[PDB]
DNA sequence: CCGACGTCGCATCAGC
DNA sequence: GCTGATGCGA
DNA sequence: GTCGG
């Protein structure tokens, strides 16, 4: 709520940019400067200010100061009020519109949730389920939610085989009181770097029998993407949300664990500081070279000579 | 001035 | 019918 | 768009 201001004004021109102009690597210098900007500790006075703080360079210092005089932006005005623009940015809200399909839709005619469904017929598998759930995708998850999806999916993923281990990471992990979904990292002892067929299969097969999963939009041996909805008590229905699966070497599991926990600009900064520091980090191991031997997150923290961030502290 | 700035599993579908 | 090219969410 | 070459 801090420089709120300027990072919703950041975070929208970055959306723009991905959504429009398709220039993804203004989409994250955007993301990055809305990063460190939410991070500082101080109510930003001028661009000037801002300007200190790296990823915030001469252009985004310019909007800083045109804000802060004005209240708005001119650039982001101009933007909502173009029709192939804003009709774009729209219809990316829906799960498997992407910029592409968005730029084609609007291209002919179709701009609005209304055409989407009066236009069903062009719509894949994946747009047919985003359009369905449009409003439900967009509502968050109270923590509440998370916990009783928590023990569902725990307790499923048992009955199918007591040696599957499941974790909900993500935003639950880092103990956001919402989440925008739910992902479970799965692994399971007869998989691991060197050795599964239906792994994967039978723990989303248990979940759609017990009536959990209502919807797949994607599904592999190693991921699944779906929908899922908490049984409900006559009382009111609860919103579909969305889950992701991922099913991980066992070996592989802090490196993994410590990934998918994120978040992704974290992620992005403690693999900065590995870099520096003589690592190379990604989803699946911590390597100077051969991969390094990993008992849990701290010690790929302990590697890189980082003191240790709680998941909590991970939100960045 | 200018090149770097994430890579990937999974689904669809022109163009043969 | 098939698959290399492309798009999706991440 | 930003920052280090
Ligand atoms: N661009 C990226 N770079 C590196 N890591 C990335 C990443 N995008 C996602 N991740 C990783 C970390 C997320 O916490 C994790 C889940 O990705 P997610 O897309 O479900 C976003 P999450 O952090 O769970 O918050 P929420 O909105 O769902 O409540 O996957
Ligand atoms: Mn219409
Ligand atoms: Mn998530
Ligand atoms: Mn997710
Ligand atoms: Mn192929
Ligand atoms: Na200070
Ligand atoms: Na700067
Ligand atoms: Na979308
Ligand atoms: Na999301
Ligand atoms: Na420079």
């Amino acid at each position: 709520t801090l420089n709120g201001g300027i990072t919703d004004m950041l975070t929208e021109l970055a959306n723009f940019e991905k959504n429009v102009s398709q220039a993804i690597h203004k989409y994250n210098a955007y993301r990055k400067a809305a990063s460190v900007i939410a991070k500082y500790p101080h109510k930003i006075k001028s661009g000037a200010e801002a300007k200190k703080l790296p990823g915030v360079g001469t252009k985004i210092a310019e909007k800083i100061d045109e804000f802060l005089a004005t209240g708005k932006l001119r650039k982001l005005e101009k933007i909502r009020q173009d029709d192939t623009s804003s009709s774009i940015n729209f219809l990316t809200r829906v799960s498997g519109i992407g910029p592409s399909a968005a730029r084609k839709f609007v291209d002919e005619g179709i701009k609005t949730l209304e055409d989407l469904r009066k236009n069903e017929d062009k719509l894949n598998h994946h747009q047919r389920i985003g359009l369905k759930y449009f409003g439900d995708f967009e509502k968050r998850i109270p923590r509440e939610e998370m916990l009783q999806m928590q023990d569902i999916v725990l307790n499923e993923v048992k009955k199918v085989d007591s040696e599957y281990i499941a974790t909900v990471c993500g935003s639950f992990r880092r103990g956001a009181e919402s989440s925008g979904d739910m992902d479970v990292l799965l692994t399971h002892p007869s998989f691991t770097s060197e050795s599964q067929p239906k792994l994967l299969h039978q723990v989303v097969e248990q979940l759609q029998k017990v009536h959990f999963i209502t919807d797949t939009l994607s599904k592999g041996e190693t991921k699944f993407m779906g929908v899922c909805q908490l049984p409900s008590k006559d009382e009111k229905e609860y919103p579909h949300r969305r889950i992701d699966i991922r099913l991980i070497p066992k070996d592989q599991y802090y490196c993994g664990v410590l990934y998918f926990t994120g978040s992704d600009i974290f992620n992005k900064n403690m693999k900065a500081h590995a870099l520096e520091k003589g690592f190379t980090i990604n989803e699946y191991t911590i390597r100077p070279g051969e991969p390094l031997p990993v008992d849990s997150e701290k010690d790929i923290f302990d590697y890189i000579q980082w003191k240790y961030r709680e998941p909590k502290d991970r939100s960045e």
